[PDB]
C-alpha cells in the first residue's frame, strides 16, 4: 500500500513531458508503467501484486518485431499518461484506469502485418472479423489476459463499472485502426467549428478519446528528431517486409511497402505528416488545448523531413 514506485532524477522529470523516450533498457518499462498508473490513477487503483502480473503477462504476448512490439505499447501509453496528466479534471477516474492500460493493450500480439495483408494472405482472423481485423484480435487478447487467474485487476469495479471499463477499453483499441481516424477526426472538426462540440454527451467523449488513441498511436512524430528518425527505420523495417510478402502473393505492394522505393520515403512521410499527423494533433489541440506541444513537436519533425528532401540532411 505504502510502496511507490521512483525513478531517477532525470526520468523524474522528462517523464512529465509530452516527448519523453522510455529508452533502451527493457527490465525498467514494467516500473515506468506503473509509476504512470500510481500517479494518473493513484496507488489504490490496482493491486500491484495483480497489476504486475497483468504487466508481465502483456509483455509476453507482444511479439519481436522491429516495430508493433512491447516498447511501442510503453510508448503509447506514456503519451496517454501526458495528455492524462496536462488534462486533469476533463477525465473520470475509470476512463483514467482504462486508457492507460487500452494503450499498453492496443497492438497486443502484432504479427508485424497490416489489416490489408491479412485479408490479401486468406489470414483466418480476416474470416473471424471483416473491418479492423487486428484491432478486434487486440481486444481479444486484452480480455484473454484479463481472465487469466490471479489478472483481472479490475476485480474490485461494480459489475456496470466493470462493464463501463471494457467498453471504454473496446473502443480505445478498435480506435487505433487508422482507417478509421479520418472520419473521426473530420466528425470531431465538424462539431467543434459549428460549436456543437459537447463532452457530457457520451458519442462526442468516444470521439474524443478515439483521436487521444489516433494521436498516442502516432507519437513518434511528436519525439525529437534522433528518435523520430530512428523510430521510422523499424516502422519501415516492418512495412518492407510486408512489401516482400506481397510480392510473394504476386502483388505489388503500394511504394510505402517496397523497398525498392527507399529514395521515396522522405516524401511519402510529408505526405503522411500532411494528410494525417499535422491534422490529427492540431483537432486534438482545438479539443485539449494542453497538448500543443505534440503539435509544436509534430510540425518540428515536418520541418526536418523538408530539410532531408533539399539534401540538407
Ligand atoms: C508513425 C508513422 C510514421 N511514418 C509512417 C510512414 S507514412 C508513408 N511513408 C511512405 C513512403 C513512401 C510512400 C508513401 C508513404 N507514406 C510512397 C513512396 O515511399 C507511418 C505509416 C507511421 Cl504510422
Ligand atoms: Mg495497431
Ligand atoms: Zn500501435
Amino acid at each position: 500500500g505504502l510502496m511507490q514506485f521512483t525513478l531517477p532524477v532525470r526520468l523524474c522529470k522528462e517523464i512529465e513531458l509530452f516527448h519523453f523516450d522510455i529508452g533502451p533498457f527493457e527490465n525498467m518499462w514494467p516500473g515506468i508503467f506503473v509509476y504512470m498508473v500510481h500517479r494518473s490513477c493513484g496507488t489504490s487503483c490496482f493491486e500491484l501484486e495483480k497489476l504486475c502480473r497483468f504487466i508481465m503477462s502483456v509483455k509476453k504476448n507482444y511479439r519481436r518485431v522491429p516495430y508493433h512490439n512491447w516498447k511501442h505499447a510503453v510508448t503509447v501509453a506514456h503519451c496517454m499518461y501526458a495528455i492524462l496528466q496536462n488534462n486533469h479534471t476533463l477525465f473520470t477516474d475509470l476512463e483514467r484506469k482504462g486508457l492507460l492500460i487500452a494503450c499498453l493493450c492496443h497492438d497486443l500480439d502484432h504479427r508485424g502485418f497490416s489489416n490489408s495483408y491479412l485479408q490479401k494472405f486468406d489470414h483466418p482472423l480476416a474470416a473471424l472479423y471483416s473491418t479492423s481485423t487486428m484491432e478486434q484480435h487486440h481486444f481479444s487478447q486484452t480480455v484473454s489476459i484479463l481472465q487469466l487467474e490471479g489478472h483481472n485487476i479490475f476485480s474490485t469495479l461494480s459489475s456496470s463499472e466493470y462493464e463501463q471499463v471494457l467498453e471504454i477499453i473496446r473502443k480505445a483499441i478498435i480506435a487505433t485502426d487508422l482507417a478509421l481516424y479520418f472520419g473521426n477526426r473530420k466528425q470531431l472538426e465538424e462539431m467543434y467549428q459549428t460549436g456543437s462540440l459537447n463532452l457530457n454527451n457520451q458519442s462526442h467523449r468516444d470521439r474524443v478519446i478515439g483521436l487521444m488513441m489516433t494521436a498516442c498511436d502516432l507519437c513518434s512524430v511528436t519525439k525529437l528528431w534522433p528518435v523520430t528518425k530512428l523510430t521510422a527505420n523499424d516502422i519501415y523495417a516492418e512495412f518492407w517486409a510486408e512489401g516482400d510478402e506481397m510480392k510473394k502473393l504476386g502483388i505489388q505492394p503500394i511504394p510505402m511497402m517496397d523497398r525498392d522505393k527507399k529514395d521515396e520515403v522522405p516524401q511519402g512521410q510529408l505526405g503522411f505528416y500532411n494528410a494525417v499527423a499535422i491534422p490529427c494533433y492540431t483537432t486534438l489541440t482545438q479539443i485539449l488545448p494542453p497538448t500543443e506541444p505534440l503539435l509544436k513537436a509534430c510540425r518540428d519533425n515536418l520541418s526536418q523531413w523538408e530539410k532531408v528532401i533539399r539534401g540538407e540532411e
